[PDB]
């Protein structure tokens, strides 16, 4: 689309409002409002500004200002909004020189798409994702010299089987999901099929090709829908937007939804799998008869890439300490760095597909929905490409279930790392394959080093929690 | 805009009846209301009588009697009242001689304007004001012989994550604002986008030119709308149309707004910062290319005006005992008296603008919404003369973090004053500056200083503070 | 007294305990416990050691070991302990030279008395003093980003005349006190005589020779108990001896004590009116027949050097925030800088006691109970000494009501600091009337200021005030 | 062996009389975020024939070489020490400065920001000692004690010189002279990982054995490090919930 096609909508559809949006480096979209009278060809010539020193990541209070510029093919109406609205996705710029921010999120997913081309390899990277989700009644939380606690909850939760009322004084009348056990019955053992179909409905109109919705392992209201995928900027602009409908949809009907990795101590995490495949010249490159699964070399060493590279990338695709409750055996989610067709235990899983090469690809189901998909797909991209260019062979699959190897063969294989300061630790030393083409700069990947340290890790490193009461009151 | 204009206006939106509108020495607006079938060319050619020893400020009993004359510019409907009715402004004149009134804050502005034609300096002042406020649930304090507490109160706000219930009983479904978290992630996290949609369609529908409109810094509800500037007088009658339209779309709507400068310790005060430029025969007199941050001989002087007279000029600018509880570090308010390009923690910060001369100004920052912007914006102007009069050099910028700079080296720039005593008591000392032209008279200064010592500043220094029990119960 | 007498009485009241005490710098008493069987020659021979990095004005982290030696003359039995129990008050030294700390309070004390003896001027300098303190039910109070409060209750305080019922539900049985009304009228109306009794006999059994006990102004349990005068250092450890009796008393008897200058707003405050003379050789140095009050040069030039220092003394004898809400009109506190015989509305008050030599004194009433005594005491000494030296002619006495003099007469007289900051800036800009002989120390000094600014006066600052509500919430 | 039993009954008592007079102890090393951990500093010092071996007028805070090297073997072996005097999850929320417990491993006359403080004592030979003050109370003083000693003469036998003293507020270091000192460890998994590698200091004289060394470790890892590491903590929730 083009500013005029844009124009041309906010008209054909009377809108009052346009709702500006950026990412923060964090993984938050940012917002404000202008009149419609205020949308104009301006907008797309001088753009408009902010305060960069509100944003995290970004930048120092002294040198604060900062520049939007429009991106008119992520123009869409908004769902939810009583005045008509249409939202419109922007790329920070240096107000001095225009030039793109270094830190902007959606600035390294354009730049990584630009520096596949430059290398030969492929023209487009197809980014297919699932983004897991739960949707709760409530939360509540807090953090005390004398005390901290959460709760989370949900009608459907297994521990409300005893209850004598629900929260609002009706009765209980059972069919809640058992923990693990919510993929996927049919209702009224499934509470949420209505919910789910106002999501995928508000999805559809915001212009997403669906694919299916439905529950997820987890008690307590896990849920799924899947979009069509695309190239890598589109499907994070794609993974933003949804997130927005997913949280307002549920907003605006009464609950209250979280897409944090392990809400949920003892039931499944959610998960951000991430489907990808290398396309050049209009024709597939991951697809070989011969090869085992039906990998060409490409596909094999993107793997060999994304294997290689786990313990810096996490970084990026597995970015808060909640990330590390989910990389845990037991729950379909990842604890080692092993490739596998058709293998859910699996850090890639290879999906069955048959023999049609169109559809060959690699399931990469470490990352999570708890940072920054631009980022993330980008991470993921140069992890990859760093595999095909160096043609790094990833360990021989292993077509196990992951969680029950015997000791003596899980001690071969590299393990997920186990908290959050290893992969920081990790990519503070070893980042050369994200600086390649300039496609993350040494700024961008020092500022979510210390982001992280000083802003997740040690205000989680520094509290007590809970289970240490627990094990050492009595000391 | 003519008397003639505003009949046909009352006669086409069949107006039932007028509200008859002027403005308190402190800054709150004042009415009363007539019948439409009152409101004719009498009101126009004898005005409307009022109880002026009822208005704080104004006159003492025994000379009560005042008289009001209308400023037809100023008419607009109201978008609350059920009955339709018609708002305008009115200047207060002596009911014998019929001359304006010397602390009517209406013709200060008026005076301030003719002055500045009258100088050849410039023959327009325009004020663009970002004032700020926060969106409550609720509000409540007392002081009592024995006790004194105040609790404000906002589904949003972060001491509330660890609440069972909200309010009404309802379930607490998180995504609350973190402190200094509001600017500006999207919604649900944004708690307000549709009610600040309706402050921004009842401005819109009362005549303004939206610019945009946004969640702010501070956790509970911290929003700002922007408006287009215009002229001081002008943009002095915007500013109170403004507040009372969201004052009271926040009341209709079940919410309760403040503009106090600091509700909230520890997280954002809410400003009003004045943007500010000089233009005379049409043409921008703010702008050189040569200079440092884009700014003329003209622009320099003026802001060495504001910061050479701020010991005073805050007087009127930063008014309230609570005034001085924002100008405190770490909240993009200013602490010193500096100003620099890009820098939200100076005095004055130059927004980066280009090298368009039409759009260079200056941003001051120290203003915030607790008293009357007819005075504020017009001691500013003084303040800017007096220094483009006198050639007033401002000291050089400082481009750094002014919040960082360690105790010696903070000690080497002139501080913000400390509290409200400090600024009246050097109002008393010097204000030359401000009676030039008779635009403030010494009957009106005087006033002002009694008002604030008798009214604030002392009811304040009585009252034990509660935070004294904390520090002083058990010496 | 010798350490031999203190091991007699501990082995005659068999003691189990000692208590070793000394005072921080703003003016609280520090305590450990030793067992009996530790309390040997070895405590007088070599001291005992404690954490100064923990103790308020004291050691940074890395410089914390300090010691302790006694003083013999403090030994007492404590009133309280079930356990038996020795109090003795120590002397704090470096542990490695063994020299006396600078910024040890009881060897300001120490060094006070020696300097007078050294000047010539007089051998001893007597204090008494007039410790008045609330006998309160209960209190409580926060700070939180939201809101503040505090609140005091007392069965006998004015704001419960209406209580349906008292605080365990028993009845409201009237005979509360007014507000100003409870000096001094008999039981029921004093609620307090048997407790006050309690408190005169745990005294008496401490060693004090006690003059007087009652009601005083305030309503909800204002007291006063007087004990005889004595030289500086002993009346210095009387009075926290006093305070440590009055607490415990109230406390063990279901009461609270507080000793801070303004807990109540609109009634009365509590003073610590210091009743002062210098004797030499045995003979008093405060009288002639001839002069104003019966007082000498000796005595009308120390008045002088109160009166003169008092803008920086004021920083040790009213020491606190909330000290400055006590010096307000109308409530029997200073206002300003006088003289007068008889007169409870004056600064120095010179009491009636005829034409006895040995009687006649000042009675500095200014300062409070709200930090050190022995600071206190020792600033007043060098202010006098000061003014004896320098013969300081105090300004004529005014002997009238000096909250009711017209704006003329009172414009002409200094009035007392209107704020802990004020005052802790001019004894910032001149302090060498304290510094004479090295009795205050430049460290000492400075530690105070740098104290009072960090930890009281920037603190209650920025803390938005309950009152600052009632008048701003709706600007 | 005596102090270490006397350890154990002091806690007994402590508890009891708490528990007896309607109150609740616990020795836990941080049960307040925001406020001081509770310690079990160590002083510690060697004698022989009945004379102290500590005490050396010229030594730099009054110590003997004996006695330097034997904070130089506490010093050098902290990262596996670690393990029987810190021995918990929790121990390590109190490791984190302005709490007067240690957050590097340094010694130091008169300073509570070390890791051992040498208490000021005068010229009594008799006296002379280090205050250990890593150590918390939320394991085994039998085990700790033997341990810190272990450590101890393994510097004396070996003569592991410290490295000299730093008499400075070691919380308030500038970020180069600070990342110049070994911190102490900021979790109990890499205190057990490493003794597990290196704890040949203990086995000396078999002392310890490997079957103690091997079973504290699993029971650390199995009961304690993984339990708390598979559960959500709260301030996750703060930081997370609306990702
Ligand atoms: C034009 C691009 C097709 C990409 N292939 C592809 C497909 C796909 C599936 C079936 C297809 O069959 C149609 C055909 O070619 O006959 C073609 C493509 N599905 C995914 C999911 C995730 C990802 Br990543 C890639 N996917
Ligand atoms: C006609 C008066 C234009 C004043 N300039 C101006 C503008 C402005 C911004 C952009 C402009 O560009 C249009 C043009 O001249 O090409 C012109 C003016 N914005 C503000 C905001 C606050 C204040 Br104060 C002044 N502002
Ligand atoms: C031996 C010293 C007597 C000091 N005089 C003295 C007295 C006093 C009062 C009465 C006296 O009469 C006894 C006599 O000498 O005949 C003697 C002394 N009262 C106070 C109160 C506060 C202060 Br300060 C001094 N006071
Ligand atoms: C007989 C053994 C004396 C040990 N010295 C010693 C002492 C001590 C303190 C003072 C002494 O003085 C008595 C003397 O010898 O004159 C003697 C010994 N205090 C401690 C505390 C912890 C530790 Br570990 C050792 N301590
Ligand atoms: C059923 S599951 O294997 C569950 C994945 C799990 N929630 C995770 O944490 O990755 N997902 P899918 O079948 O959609 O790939
Ligand atoms: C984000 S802020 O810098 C916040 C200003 C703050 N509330 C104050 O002036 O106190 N304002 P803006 O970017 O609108 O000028
Ligand atoms: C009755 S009063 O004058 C009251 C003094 C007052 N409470 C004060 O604040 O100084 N005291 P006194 O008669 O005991 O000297
Ligand atoms: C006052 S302190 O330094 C406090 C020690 C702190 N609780 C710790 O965690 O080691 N203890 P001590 O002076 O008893 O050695
Ligand atoms: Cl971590
Ligand atoms: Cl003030
Ligand atoms: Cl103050
Ligand atoms: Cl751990
Ligand atoms: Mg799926
Ligand atoms: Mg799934
Ligand atoms: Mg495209
Ligand atoms: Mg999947
Ligand atoms: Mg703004
Ligand atoms: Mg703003
Ligand atoms: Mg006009
Ligand atoms: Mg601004
Ligand atoms: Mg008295
Ligand atoms: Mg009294
Ligand atoms: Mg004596
Ligand atoms: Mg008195
Ligand atoms: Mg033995
Ligand atoms: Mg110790």
């Amino acid at each position: 689309k083009t500013p005029d096609d844009v124009f041309k909508l906010a008209k054909d559809e009377k809108v009052e409002y346009v709702d500006v949006r950026f990412c923060d480096l964090p993984g938050i979209m940012q917002h404000f409002t202008i009149p419609a009278s205020a949308f104009d060809k301006s907008v797309f010539d001088d753009g408009l500004a902010f305060d960069g020193s509100s944003i995290r990541g970004f930048q120092s209070i002294h040198e604060s200002d900062m520049l939007l510029l429009p991106d008119p093919e992520t123009a869409r109406i908004d769902p939810f909004r009583a005045a008509k609205t249409l939202n419109i996705n922007f790329f920070v710029h240096d107000p001095f020189t225009l030039e793109p921010y270094s830190r902007d999120p959606r600035n390294i997913a354009r730049k990584a798409e630009n520096y596949l081309i430059s290398t030969g390899i492929a023209d487009t990277a197809y980014f297919g994702a699932e983004a897991e989700f739960y949707i709760f009644d409530s939360v509540s939380f807090d953090s005390r010299a004398n005390g901290s606690f959460y709760e989370v909850d949900a009608i459907s939760g297994w521990w409300n089987t005893g209850a004598a009322t629900e929260a609002d004084g009706s009765p209980n009348r059972g069919y809640k999901v058992r923990h693990k056990g919510g993929y996927f019955p049919v209702a009224p053992n499934d509470q949420y099929v209505d919910l789910r179909d106002k999501m995928l409905t508000n999805l559809i109109n915001s212009g997403f090709i669906l694919e299916k919705g439905h529950h997820e392992v987890g008690s307590g209201g896990q849920a799924e829908i899947n979009y069509q995928f695309n190239s890598l900027l589109h499907a994070a602009d794609d993974m933003q937007l949804y997130k927005y409908i997913i949280k307002n949809t549920a907003w605006q009907n009464g609950k209250t939804v979280t897409f944090m990795p392990k809400p949920l101590f003892g039931d499944n995490g959610s998960g951000m799998h991430c489907h990808q495949s290398l396309w050049k010249d209009g024709a597939p490159l991951m697809y070989d008869e011969t090869g085992y699964a039906g990998l060409s070399d490409t596909a094999r060493h993107y793997i060999g890439g994304l294997l290689h590279h786990a313990p810096s990338l996490l970084a990026f695709t597995n970015p808060t300490v909640n990330s590390y409750k989910r990389l845990v055996p037991g729950y379909e989610a990842p604890i080692n760095l092993v490739y596998s067709q058709r293998n859910r235990s699996a850090c890639v899983r290879i999906p069955i597909t048959g023999s049609n090469p169109k559809a060959k690809r690699l399931e990469f189901r470490s990352p999570d929905s708890s940072g920054n998909p631009y980022l993330a797909f980008s991470a993921m991209l140069m992890a990859g490409l760093d595999g095909i260019k160096n043609k790094i062979e990833p360990q021989a699959p292993v077509d196990k279930d992951l969680y029950e190897l015997p000791p003596e063969e899980a001690a071969s294989i590299p393990q997920t790392p186990t908290q959050l300061s290893d992969v920081i630790d990790r990519l503070e030393a070893d980042h050369e394959y994200l600086t390649e083409g300039g496609v993350f700069t040494n700024d961008l990947i020092e500022t979510w080093i210390s982001f992280k340290r000083e802003n997740e890790i040690e205000p989680v490193n520094i509290r007590p929690h809970p289970y240490e009461f627990a094990l050492y009151y009595d000391v």
